[PDB]
């Protein structure tokens, strides 16, 4: 659970992804896990700008905020799961945190705004899709 309701789009994780996502697709890809699909209201939420390495990321399996230090945006070995087979997802970003499979979605931000979004995760890390470089979001 967890989007990103910017201007007229949201923003998933692709293997979250409902139907109306798809019947209204703007872009995905799945070497992120992203999909942003289009919106009848305006979103309010501002993304950030930015080459930030510290923030704060919701974590709906502890209903707590926790403030991390994360990589920056690159290539990681995600192993096999029921959405994809075993590959390198690209654009991640991991931080030590708790985190559990329903964690997907919840925001990850910094004082510019948001970040990106769980991911990834697992023995004691967390991994975030970044959409700081996904520039037609403002536009
Ligand atoms: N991006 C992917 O390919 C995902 C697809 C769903 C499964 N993936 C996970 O990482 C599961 C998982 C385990 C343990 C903690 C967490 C936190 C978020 O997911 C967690 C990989
Ligand atoms: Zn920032």
């Amino acid at each position: 659970s967890g989007a990103i309701y910017v201007g007229n789009y949201r923003v998933v994780n692709r293997h979250l992804a409902t139907h109306n996502d798809w019947a209204n697709l703007v872009w995905e890809d799945s070497s992120r896990d992203l999909l942003v699909s289009s919106t009848t209201a305006q979103g309010c939420d501002t993304i950030a700008r930015c080459d930030c390495q510290t923030g704060v990321y919701y974590c709906s399996s502890r209903r707590k905020h926790y403030p991390v230090s994360f990589s920056k945006p690159s290539l990681i070995f995600v192993e096999a799961s029921e959405y994809y087979p075993a590959r390198y997802q690209s654009h991640l970003m991991l931080a030590v945190g708790h985190s559990e499979p329903g964690d997907c979605g919840g925001i990850l931000r910094c004082q510019h705004g948001v970040v990106g979004i769980v991911s990834t995760g697992g023995n004691g890390l967390v991994g975030f899709a970044d959409v700081r470089d996904l520039l037609w979001l403002d536009e």
